[PDB]
């Protein structure tokens, strides 16, 4: 039997997630012969799947591939308008999890700052708290966020946003990678833990970083200040979870096959936190079709791909 995936991938996904291209190419895994073209635009003749990230919510990727899913019904997309529009909400995202029992940091989806107040007073919502914009992927502005170290920090908040409890979790995140059931993990710097010393909130872009340089004295402890600044506090990659007593092969895998089974995805990355390193996995973010700790091997890919499309 022969099957075909086309790889449908702006340059600009293309340089990030591999190591090098090939425009074409055929391979033979469990008895089903593969033919898997990789290219900036849609297929001329119809694939039994497209593999893409489509690179902003709005604009032309996203109406060519509306376009082409309700006209070729038959072919399978990794990943789908539909299931990228649900992970371009955090407030979708996290109704899921919540809702097939994974969990998460305690979450609260909110569209106003009296909705904030009520959920304050009521002792719903916890100082201090993370303030991640709804939308959630293809812009900058996705990844701007605020923690609220008091009640008066809320001032400047920009709705619609999830509001989810900060944990202090000694600055370690676990990054899952996911093809289907093949996975990749490796543990990164995160955010230091914060105090809460007088100061109302802290700004950063989980793109810039370095903006942590720039909090106030006191919310970060001088320890940890003097263990991050030489890095300006960038994502760096540390020891493997695993080694690091943070996590299991097992758990890895148990998490992302819950996790892929209440979202319905195959090409995903999950980021996940434990409280002092300890306890439950705290799922914090879920993206699809991620960089897989960037410049893949695309023989690799497109295997695991082929793997995942037989499953
Ligand atoms: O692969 P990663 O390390 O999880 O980082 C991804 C990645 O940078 C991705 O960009 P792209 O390589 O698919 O173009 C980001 O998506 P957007 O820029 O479209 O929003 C993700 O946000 C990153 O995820 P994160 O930094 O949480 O790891
Ligand atoms: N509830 C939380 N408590 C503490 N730190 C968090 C929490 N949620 C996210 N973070 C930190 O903030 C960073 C950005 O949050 P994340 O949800 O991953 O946003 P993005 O989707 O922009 O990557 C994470 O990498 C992690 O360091
Ligand atoms: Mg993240
Ligand atoms: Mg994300």
């Amino acid at each position: 039997q022969t099957v075909s995936l086309f790889i449908w991938l702006p340059e600009s996904k293309q340089k990030t997630l591999f190591i090098s291209t090939k425009n074409h190419t055929q391979f033979e895994l469990n008895n089903i012969i593969f033919d898997v073209t990789l290219s900036t635009e849609l297929p001329d003749k119809e694939p039994n799947a497209i593999i893409t990230k489509r690179t902003h919510p709005v604009g032309k990727m996203a109406d060519e591939m509306r376009k082409y899913e309700k006209d070729h019904p038959k072919v399978l997309f990794l990943e789908s308008s539909a299931i990228h529009d649900m992970m371009s909400s955090r407030e979708e995202i996290n109704a899921l999890l919540i809702k097939n029992n994974i969990p998460i940091p305690n979450s609260f989806s909110v569209k106003s700052k009296e909705e904030v107040i009520q959920l304050l007073q009521s002792k719903q919502l916890i100082l201090p708290f993370i303030v991640k914009p709804e939308n959630a992927q293809g812009t900058f502005n996705a990844h701007q966020m605020k923690i609220v170290l008091e009640q008066e920090g809320i001032d400047d908040i920009h709705f619609p946003c999830l509001c989810q409890h900060y944990i202090n979790h000694n600055n370690k995140i676990v990054k899952v990678f996911c093809i289907g059931n093949t996975l990749k993990w490796q543990t990164r710097t995160s955010l230091p833990n914060v105090h809460r010393c007088g100061i109302k909130s802290v700004d950063f872009n989980n793109q810039h970083l370095e903006d942590i340089l720039s909090w106030p004295e006191g919310v970060i402890d001088k320890q940890d200040i003097i263990e991050n600044s030489a890095n300006r506090f960038g994502s760096k990659i540390l020891e493997d979870p695993i080694l690091l007593n943070l996590t299991s092969e097992a758990e890895m895998r148990d998490l992302a096959y819950k996790v892929r089974c209440a979202l319905g995805v195959q090409l995903c990355g999950i980021d996940f936190i434990k409280e002092n390193e300890q306890g439950n996995p705290l799922v914090v973010d879920v993206n699809v079709f991620p960089s897989y700790g960037g410049k893949v091997d695309f023989d690799w890919f497109v295997e695991k791909v082929a793997l995942c499309y037989t499953e």
